[PDB]
């Protein structure tokens, strides 16, 4: 997802760096997000979420990504508490033929858990395996409590982790227009030019967006009349005051949303810069630029710099609300897991789910694509799924409960083609693909919010269908580690520059750890519009290298030469150059202005379980239905919601079936039903 | 581009429909855009833009799209005014092997389909001799004065034109969530349900964005404290007070930008709906939805409906300023040209350019890709272009002036890789592709705004590189025309329904004018709508989205949508997917983008600074305030040639015609003079 570190500190000499799963798990155990400010999800997840009545349940999970697998794990924790004679049967549907779930020696590489997967690229060298480049989930914030919670389930607290060397955490070169900086962190003493305008605009914009944890409030967009930095401290507290979290949940965060959800991040940056320029805090850029040109230069300069770990420019259209969520979720470091491939995290969680079930959870995998979900009739197994196998044969199955653990663009066709009210019958399936249909009687929509309002039912489906997928592309290569020591590679702070943030088209480029003779280079990580500007792997790689072929003037040398980084990219080994272009080939929800109302409806959907007679058997579980798209943390939160709702539904609306700690997952939100 | 028709009228019985090029040309001849409010570009273009000193000029145009070819035409008009012994030689670079420029334009009998003029082209689909589907420009607003001006040059005023049957102008089915409507236009008498909430939100949002031209002001975002409709009438007037135009240009429009360029269209819609809902001007959706769900339902309902010609939802991130430009450029109809393929417009303009040159313009075409531009050396011709031919051989050539007629993502590598100040020597070219470079000495950037401020030079380059390209995809099929008269195709206002606007994934679908067979634009999607189906085969995915149960008001049992069968029945051999992601975009400004696009729009004013001696101009819809319309490409071309004239006269604006002068001096200059 989007790395947002307001007050960037260099890694060198930074203290309190976590070295195990357990150490990271502790850092975010208390953090509560502002849309769910009554509950720490890691605390909710510390014990089984609640209790089910005695019975033999049949549940489906559609999707084997982080969402579906965390939901499975929570169902295992529940299963274990059932009495003798009782248990849960789960059918997990996963259409992806390369899913870890369908893997039947040596460990098979390159398996997927949805958007957690690595590309396996031939390198030539027979003494090594294939080169591995992670194309989805890569690194995990210290504050990601629920993620580290599940990592402990998967690997144990003792398992070692390594720090991720982001841009700005290590010596970095930044290039925007005519401006060049070399830097680490945000202390002027660690900038090659301590008087840099980049450092000046960083201070102004971080000050205006985040403000200060102590003393006077200096931020432009307060929450509860104070700086966001002060609110973040409350949300992260082990033991905040009576009613403080309630008031954030019901008053002050909704008031911030009401005021600022129609304001983009780029618009907010410009408002801050304009005030600082008028105040004289930001000086004219030089003796030539007019007022608007100066302000615009600073806005764009900030745009490419961000907070120092890569630019926010391509994210300028996101709502200030969405940016503010990330600002509140404050951290200094991200870490990698002790795995060869990150799919191992989700696979280990799947295996652990079965373990914690204590024999009361039985799982069966189906290599089938779900085409339709609906309710049929009013009896006990009223949740229907219509699916197709690898031979395109149709299958229909009925369940007590279903968790739809697929992101929004994949969920749409499953939930939107059965209308919005009761129907005497429907012939469902993929008729346009020429596939067999199946007739269902007394059909109700799957995402059933009302027995009397088709508009209510339409709202959830139309909301899902209009969420925004943020897109990104990555270009990977492998370079001799010694290349970083060529005489033409500059050094800063006693180290070769290994990270580059630039307006060249590459956006962000850096050496990535090996979870050595060779080093992995993320030659380009581009977001949104930056991912389509340049529109054989080596051929495509050369087009990117050609963008780096630019003359760069440095304050040192009187004659500009081709950028050194061009020469570094050209040192990349030829065999294992790899382009992950989303438009030829990974997207996650990131909210635009006005999108809160759609994403938050999804977030709260599981509260339908409070309405007993509605008897809706479908829950949703994905980072698409969270307020942290682009992070496993969001997928995991949504799965925790889904299973908390399922428990309440199983108990006919009785919230006392949830644990004391889990209860606010449902009752701490505005319900979606009367 | 984006069709924006606030007060949509059905085509049936509509009066004042233009029937020739000339009639359309006269309709939009006076309109002035708010960022150039002192000048009607068609009026400026009525005569040659100015005069050049005697000489034999060597000019390059990079790009043979609408921008480059309009620029060529204006250079022809200029050339004809030169004295005996004087002239203009133009080298036109066009890298596209499928360009009309490389297929013997005006020296061909067989009539080859599928040739391109940049983002104007049609796909040729073999059907069993072929089927043509426009994938770029094909319909022109009545108010597009400069477009119709050049259509006149290309075809004559007498050339016939045909009205384009947009969704909403003809009987249309609309589906959003649980809501279905069958309608034509905005008059509730032509709606199947005149009490539709869609009609209610239409009125409220069109009211709040556009307001009322005569009488009481009802808009939420005023310009000069009045409704935008009132400002539109001033900008379109034949002879409004000069001082009124000046105050729009210098005060009222800039103040609108200062206030609202940080507000997206979607945000503005929600503000309007929230106020109306709170006041009770919008009624309850039903007895169940709470206040925020109701407001949200209405915002999203409006999002899918737009003003009646397709949804604005996928454009909700655009700046309100950008939307407002389209609201001010008010019209009721768009028209098609008397062509088989729209490339014929640009080809005809190219041939006319040579004609109007009166023999004083000579034009040569290079099938070469330009990789770099710069100023270098000490000769009179200091504008350098570095290019590669089809054998990847490097070529360098110097010119007196250059017009860079390519959109912003294509311009970036040409202007951004040589730094931002004087350099002693540089090896320019595509070194990363393994191609040969060429050494230039005493090098200055091509887009030279300052001899002392690298920041000023960086601003124009960085601005170009951060413009937003709006994306779209189209899926076309051919159906038997008689299918449309069958019982299973619904009728409204005496006509089969031939247009559908929906949240199905297809977004907008309609019959397009080409008979036994009809062309169906099965799906036209913008921005996020163009990627929702990402996860003849692709055509089937779309038919599958249309396989959805639709409940209509009444006693009828819900059945699969009728439109499924129309799409299912399309001839197989003719289905065509034009998916931008596997296969043209245009500039559409986000919030804050004005400061970047307007710098590009004003760039040609550098010609006012005599000593600067910058020989490069830019010409594309990317450097206009009407991205996605030929009107914008043409406006930028007019800017480029006006600036070129001023530069060729060492800053002397009196070399421009009286009517063209404001093209340069009506804008805030980009240089100190
Ligand atoms: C490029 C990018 C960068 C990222 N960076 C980070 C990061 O820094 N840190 C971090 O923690 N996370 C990161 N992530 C975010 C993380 O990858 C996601 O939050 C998470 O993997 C999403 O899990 P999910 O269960 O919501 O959905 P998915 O991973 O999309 O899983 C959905 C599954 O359902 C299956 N499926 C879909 N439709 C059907 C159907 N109709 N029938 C049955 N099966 C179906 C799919 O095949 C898939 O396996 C990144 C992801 C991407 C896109
Ligand atoms: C999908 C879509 C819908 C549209 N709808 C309409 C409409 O409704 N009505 C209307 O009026 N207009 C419409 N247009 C808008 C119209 O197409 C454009 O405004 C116009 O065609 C753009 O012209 P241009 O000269 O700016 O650029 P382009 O058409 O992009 O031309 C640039 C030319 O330069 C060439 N070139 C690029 N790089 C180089 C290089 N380095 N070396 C040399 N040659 C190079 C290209 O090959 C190209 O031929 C539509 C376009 C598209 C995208």
């Amino acid at each position: 997802g989007v790395t947002v570190i307001p007050r960037l500190l260099g890694l060198k000499d930074e203290k309190k760096i976590a070295t195990t799963v357990g150490e990271a798990r502790l850092s975010g155990i208390n953090y509560r997000h502002p849309d769910s400010a009554l509950v720490s999800y890691p605390v909710a997840a510390a014990a089984p979420l609640g209790r089910l009545p005695a019975g033999n349940y049949r549940i489906a999970i559609v999707g084997g990504g982080a969402g579906g697998i965390a939901a499975l794990y929570e169902l295992g924790r529940l299963a274990a508490t059932l009495p003798a004679g009782s248990g849960i049967d789960v059918q997990i549907y996963e259409a992806d033929p390369d899913s870890f779930l369908h893997d039947r020696a040596i460990k098979v590489r390159g398996l997927k858990a949805g958007r957690v997967s690595a590309a396996l690229v031939h390198n030539g060298d027979p003494a090594s395996g294939d080169t591995i480049y992670e194309v989805g989930a890569m690194r995990f914030p210290e504050i990601a409590g629920l993620t580290w919670h599940y990592a402990s389930a998967a690997f144990g607290d003792a398992a070692p982790i390594k720090v991720f060397p982001n841009p700005g955490k290590v010596p970095t070169e930044f290039v925007f227009g005519n401006r060049v900086d070399r830097y680490v962190g945000s202390d002027p003493k660690d900038w090659e030019d301590p008087d840099s305008p980049t450092l000046k605009v960083l201070g102004v914009v971080a000050g205006g967006l985040v403000g200060n944890p102590q003393g006077e409030n200096v931020a432009m967009y307060p929450i509860a009349n104070v700086d966001p930095a002060k609110i973040a401290a409350i949300l992260n507290a082990a033991t905040p005051p009576a009613d403080a979290l309630e008031r954030i949940q019901t008053k002050y965060w909704p008031e911030f949303i009401a005021q600022y959800d129609g304001l983009t991040l780029g618009a907010a940056v410009r408002e801050i810069v304009t005030v600082a320029f008028e105040k004289g805090t930001l000086p004219p850029v030089d003796g030539v630029l007019d007022v608007d040109e100066s302000i615009s230069y600073y806005v764009e300069l900030f745009g490419r710099f961000g907070f120092g770990t890569g630019g926010f420019k391509p994210l300028y259209n996101i709502s200030l609300v969405e940016m503010m969520r990330l600002i509140l979720w404050d951290y200094s470091n991200e870490y990698t897991l002790p795995v060869t491939e990150n799919v191992e995290f989700i696979r280990n969680l799947f295996l652990k789910a079965q373990n914690v079930g204590a024999g009361k959870l039985v799982v069966q995998v189906r290599q089938e694509r779900v085409a339709n979900a609906c309710h049929s009739g009013t009896a006990s197994a009223r949740a229907q799924l219509l699916s197709y196998d690898s031979h395109n044969a149709v299958h229909s199955e009925a369940y007590d409960f279903v968790i739809l653990a697929v992101p929004h663009d994949q969920l749409t066709p499953i939930v939107s083609r059965s209308g919005f009210e009761h129907a005497a019958s429907q012939n469902l399936g993929d008729a346009g693909l020429g596939l067999e249909t199946h007739t269902y009687n007394q059909v109700y929509p799957p995402l059933l919010l009302s027995d009397s309002s088709p508009a209510a039912n339409a709202r959830i489906v139309t909301a899902i269908g209009q969420l925004h997928m943020a897109r990104s592309s990555k270009v990977f290569a492998t370079v001799k580690t010694a290349a970083l020591d060529q005489p033409w590679v500059p050094q800063w702070r006693g180290e070769p520059i290994k990270a580059v943030v630039s307006d060249s088209g590459l956006a962000a480029s850096y050496v990535v750890p090996s979870p050595p003779e060779y080093s992995s280079l993320l030659a380009s990580y581009t977001w949104e519009d930056d991912s389509t500007r340049l529109r054989t792997a080596d051929g495509m790689y050369r087009t990117m290298v050609n963008r780096a072929y630019r003359y760069v003037k440095y304050a040192g040398a009187s004659n500009a030469q081709p950028w050194w980084f061009y020469q570094l990219l050209a040192e990349a080994r030829t065999a294992d150059r790899f382009v992950f272009d989303w438009t030829t080939n990974g997207g996650f929800k990131l909210d635009m202005t006005g999108d809160h109302h759609q994403s938050n409806l999804c977030f709260r959907y599981h509260t339908h379980a409070l309405a007993a007679s509605l008897d809706n058997r479908f829950f949703i579980a994905s980072d698409s239905y969270s307020h942290l798209g682009g992070w496993l943390e969001g997928a995991f939160m949504s799965a925790l919601n889904a299973v908390a709702g399922l428990i309440v539904r199983a108990n006919r609306g009785d919230v006392s079936a949830l644990s004391t700690e889990a209860r606010p997952l449902v009752i701490g939100l505005r319900p979606v039903v009367k």
